[PDB]
């Protein structure tokens, strides 16, 4: 019944895809070719056109994403041809370079060979292609706590981190047939980072905060027409709150709010002073200012919500149902100042889409 | 089948209520009495003990309420004895006085006679017992836009507002048998208001903002054991964000953020400046400071969330399932700084509870 699931997904995808591409007349013959191919080989192979539009539809269907207005301009890189670790490594390096684009970030996805029969051809261990290591031992915490398990796994493979608060994790991935993943250090010339300063508060630089330019999610599966692309890293540019209200502020992440309060010169003693809220706003102002000053793409949550409003309007105008997850779409700073907060969204799952998958380590 | 719905709700309520009250042995005889009474009269009458605990359970089951830690100290006033408009009016005046308690607010509910056969005995028109009128005509907007329809209805009944931004609406309610509601002006001596000032920014008083002390919801139905108390106004004290991030900030309410930005001396020109977020924090700081300075009860969203965490713990320790609506429980200012944001809640409906009902006017 594996094949029947595949055939059914394929039928729905090809019909929808070709309809959007004005290719509806070709659906008939294409599906026949696909049915023979499944009968024969147990699977089928997407055309470049199908793969590209599939990855775009998958972004368009991502309920939790506020950035979807730009779904149709996704840059899709087809790497279904890779067979070696060196090719995978080089393709990941290339993704970083071309997505970064000297700071003018290009939303990009690199697509590797798909699962054959649930059997991965390439298995990426990183959560993002660029991320900081984390350490916790003898009560001492260093770096990003979110990376502790992956960092420990890396250090089992012969890697060693410098134990700064911002060590770049190496790329780590496993090839079909290999028992152990390989790891490769990131060339620093490929990785843009932004030091965090504040537009008005000179002392903010005393915190010595920085973040990386481009979030490149590398642990999710792209599913298109029943084909499972478990290895298909993708990136956008950041919304500022992701850095300033989550990565740097969260108590289980960099946990910087008390330090922020101190450098902006407010007490951190009384809940009624709303010092956490004030620190959050100033940290978030600093993040946006810093990315802008450096010429690295970023969007603030107000502008992002306005773009998302246009996405909603575009969907209605195209006759497409809109799906969304309110709990993820609202920004974590002043959510009620956005239109998103004041409406509801159908959280139904539509494919093609991106999905969570089990981690290959613990 | 009306009766069967009633009997079934009654059975579940009485069993649960008496169990919590350590009265489980009396459930048997009480249910027999109730069954006879329903057979006879089509309904049944709660004991004072049942009514009081029922209203408390209803608060405890209110999924959208962050204030539930204090459910068991609700002050329940039994006014099932009222028969005249003067008695209803006087009971509403009394509720305001005793709930206000010179600023040390007491969570209180006044319970009027229940619906007989869907037939209301008392029909309250106000959304809250204390609220400001709103006007919109010839492009001119005055007061609270949320009150526009009710205000227009009042002005059909012979009332006239002064058309300040803070006119107190009169009490308005209808008795069974009467075609028209009556209205009564609130004695100003009963109504505490708080002028909004900022702890550090002297100019904030130039905005001439104020709000009323006590939110007394008067348009919801209390349902206990199948009995429908459509008229049962209840109050708590405010959480500061309700005033500073909703009532005064919302574009469809008092819409004060641009004016706040001006008095705190920041530009309101660029989304990336996060001026709306900064204005929201300062307005919210001002609200808490002002209520505290005046000696009127209020809670900030951090303290409220910590209290709610204790409510969760208390529920687990008592063996009670917890229900909640994440979308209402998170505060609209720095939600991710509260524990609520980082967990999920079962939004199932448990009775006794408070419910929306159709408005008696348009
Ligand atoms: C172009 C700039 C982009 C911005 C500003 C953006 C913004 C965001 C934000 C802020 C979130 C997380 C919301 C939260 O934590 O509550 C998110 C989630 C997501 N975005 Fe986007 N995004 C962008 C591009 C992309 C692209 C190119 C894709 C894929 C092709 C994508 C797919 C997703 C997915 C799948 C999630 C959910 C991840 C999960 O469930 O863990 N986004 N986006
Ligand atoms: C003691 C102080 C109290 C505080 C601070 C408090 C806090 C709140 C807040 C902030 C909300 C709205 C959340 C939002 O808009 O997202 C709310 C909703 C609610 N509260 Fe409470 N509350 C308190 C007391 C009470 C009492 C005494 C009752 C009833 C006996 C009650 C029942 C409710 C109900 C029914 C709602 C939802 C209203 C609706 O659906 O429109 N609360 N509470
Ligand atoms: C492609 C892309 C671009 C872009 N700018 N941002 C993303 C999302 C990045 C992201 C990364 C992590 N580690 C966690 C979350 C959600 C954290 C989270 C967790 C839970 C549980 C709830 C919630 N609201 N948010 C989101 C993807
Ligand atoms: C007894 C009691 C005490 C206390 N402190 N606060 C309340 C709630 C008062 C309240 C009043 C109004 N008008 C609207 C909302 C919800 C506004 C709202 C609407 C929607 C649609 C979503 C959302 N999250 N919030 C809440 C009751
Ligand atoms: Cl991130
Ligand atoms: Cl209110």
């Amino acid at each position: 019944e594996e094949k029947e699931i595949l055939w059914n997904e394929a039928k729905a995808f090809i019909a929808a895809c070709y309809q959007e591409l004005g290719k509806a007349a070709e659906v008939k013959d294409r599906l026949a070719d696909i049915k023979s191919e499944i009968d024969l080989t147990g699977s089928y192979v997407h055309t470049k056109e199908e793969l590209e539009h599939g990855a775009k539809m998958a972004w368009r269907n991502s309920n939790r994403c506020i950035g979807r207005l730009f779904w149709n301009s996704l840059n899709v890189i087809d790497r279904r041809d890779v067979r070696t670790k060196e090719e995978v490594r080089d393709a990941l390096f290339h993704h970083i370079e071309t997505a970064t684009n000297n700071g003018k970030i290009r939303p990009t996805i690199t697509i590797f060979p798909p699962e054959e029969k649930g059997e991965k051809q390439v298995e990426i261990w990183n959560h993002q292609l660029i991320r900081y290591a984390g350490y916790e031992s003898d009560g001492e915490r260093i770096g990003d706590p979110a990376s502790c398990s992956l960092t420990a796994a890396c250090e089992e493979l012969g890697w060693r981190g410098e134990r700064t608060d911002f060590d770049l994790l190496p790329l780590i991935f496993r090839m079909k047939g290999d028992e152990q993943p390989v790891w490769y250090e990131l060339p620093r010339s490929l990785v843009i980072e932004v030091p965090i300063t504040h537009p008005d508060i000179e002392a903010f630089s005393d915190l010595e905060l920085k973040w990386y330019g481009v979030p490149i999610i590398s642990d999710m599966k792209l599913e298109v027409g029943g084909i499972h692309y478990n290895a298909a890293p993708f990136n956008g540019w950041y919304m500022g709150t992701e850095i300033g209200a989550r990565n740097l502020a969260d108590e289980k992440r960099y946990d910087k709010l008390k330090k922020v309060a101190s450098v902006i010169g407010i007490a951190a003693d009384y809940n009624t002073d709303l010092w956490k809220d004030q620190a959050l706003v100033e940290l978030n102002k600093a993040v946006l200012h810093s990315y802008k000053k450096q010429g690295v793409s970023i969007v603030d949550h107000h502008t992002a919500a306005s773009q998302f409003k246009r996405f909603e309007e575009q969907a209605e105008e195209a006759g497409r149902k809109l799906t969304g997850d309110w709990t993820w779409l609202i920004p974590p700073i002043s959510p009620a100042a956005t239109h998103i907060f004041h409406r509801s969204y159908d959280n139904s799952i539509v494919k093609p889409n991106y999905f969570y998958q089990d981690k290959p380590y613990e």
